[PDB]
Formats: C-alpha cells, structure tokens, sequence
C-alpha cells in the first residue's frame, strides 16, 4: 500500500492578514476524515498569525526556505530560529530559489542535510526544465538533483525527507503534467532510492507532484501508484484546496 499522503500548500510570496484569516477559517471548518498530513507554508512574517489561528489537527506549518545557522546573514531566517518558534517543516530547493536566488544542487544538498540534522521534516524540490525535457534529459536531471542531496545524508535521515517532483514547465503555467508523465518520473525516483539507499526507505518515501495541480486534476494524479500527494501553489490560496486534500483518499 501507499504511505501516508501529504497535501502541501505553498503560499509563496502572497497574502494579507485579512485574506489569511479567511482562508485559515475555511481550512479549520473542513473536516478531514482520512489519514493525510496537510502542510501550509506561509511567508515568514505570517507564520505567527497562522500558528495562532490554524486549529485543524491534520495540519502542520512549514517555512518556505531557511539557512542552516544563525549569525551575520542580514535578511535571512535560520533553522534554529524556526525551531525555537515551533516550526519543524521546511521546503528547500524550490525551483524559484534555484532560478532567481542562486541555489545550486550543492547549496540545496547542504541545506537539506543541515535541516535533517536539526530535526526538520524536509520537502526537497527537484525537476527539469522544458529544454531538458525536450532534450530527453529528464531522468538524468532529476537523478542528478536527487543524488546530490543523497550524498550528504545518512540512511536514517531519509525518514525526514519528502521529495517533490515539480517540472519547471508546469509551475504556475496551467500546463500540468499528465498522470502518465508524473508516474514515469516518480517510479524512476523510487527505484533509484530503492537501489541506492534501501528498499525499506523507498517503500515509505513520499514523492509528491507539483505544478498546476488543481481540484479537478488532483484525483487522477493521485490514482497513480507512485504519487503520494501534492505541493500546490496557486490553488492553495483558494477554498478548492479542500478538494485537493480530499483527492488523496
């Protein structure tokens, strides 16, 4: 059978106090009856508000990024600071950070390793660009990104890792991957983990899909055997996130 699914909301750089209060109320009033881990990732400045208002017991709060250590890093937020305020999930290596903010495979792998050492659950993002897909490099790219992370982890650390496969061409564009496209990559990843890390790790690993997931396409993605849930951007700012959660039944 499949491991426990995850439905994760990446709000990105969005929100006002009023809109967040309304959306959290919607999430609180949605009764979830199956075993799923829901995750909401607000901007840093909204974490305290969401902590105060979110009561649905299926949810945890995640940060959208972090650095490993406190110190002289003006503008950044560290993992120890997040832990002290009660946040123990983080998204690392999102495409937007790899693209705009210079996060290379080695930077991502270092961050993931440090988060695991500090007791975080980590959603680590990987995925290929349109050019790489059309060059038939998808497998090489996603396995390179994954092996860079794996090189800095011990086997036990994998209990804290969730992989999110987000093809860059699907992020925010409306052009979701087909279920067959996503399943092909998820199966390739799970096999790599099984051979290189362990079959026990691979059977428990959650591999999420993201990139233009909405409430109408989520259930047909989740039907595939190696898809364990979703990392959702635009649709997670809307009430229809409730139906994305319920598509993981």
């Amino acid at each position: 059978a499949k491991p426990q699914p995850i439905a994760a909301a990446n709000w990105k750089c969005n929100g006002t106090t009023a809109s967040i209060e309304k959306l959290v109320q919607v999430f609180n009033e949605h009764t979830i009856s199956h075993d799923v881990q829901c995750v909401v990732a607000p901007t840093f400045v909204h974490i305290p508000l969401v902590q105060a208002k979110l009561r649905n017991p299926k949810y945890v709060i995640s940060a959208q990024n972090a650095i490993a250590k406190s110190g002289a890093f003006t503008g950044e937020v560290s993992m120890p600071i997040l832990k002290d305020i009660g946040v123990h999930w983080v998204i690392l290596g999102h495409s937007e950070r790899r693209t705009y903010y210079g996060e290379t495979d080695e930077i991502v792998a270092q961050k993931v390793s440090e988060a695991c050492k500090q007791g975080f659950m980590v959603i680590a993002c990987i995925g290929e660009t349109l050019q790489q897909r059309e060059a038939n490099q998808t497998a090489k790219v996603v396995l390179s990104q994954t092996s860079a992370i794996a090189a800095k982890l011990t086997k036990d650390a994998w209990n804290q890792v969730v992989l999110a496969y987000e093809p860059v061409w699907a992020i925010g564009t409306g052009k979701v991957a087909t279920p067959e496209q996503a399943q092909e990559v998820h199966l390739l990843l799970r096999k790599w983990v099984s051979e290189n890390i362990g079959t026990d790790v691979a059977a428990k690993l959650r591999i999420l899909y993201g990139g233009s997931v909405n409430a109408a396409n989520a259930a047909t993605l989740y039907a595939k055997p190696d898809i364990n849930g979703f990392l959702v951007g635009g649709a997670s700012l809307k009430p229809e996130f409730r139906d994305i959660i319920d598509a993981t039944r």
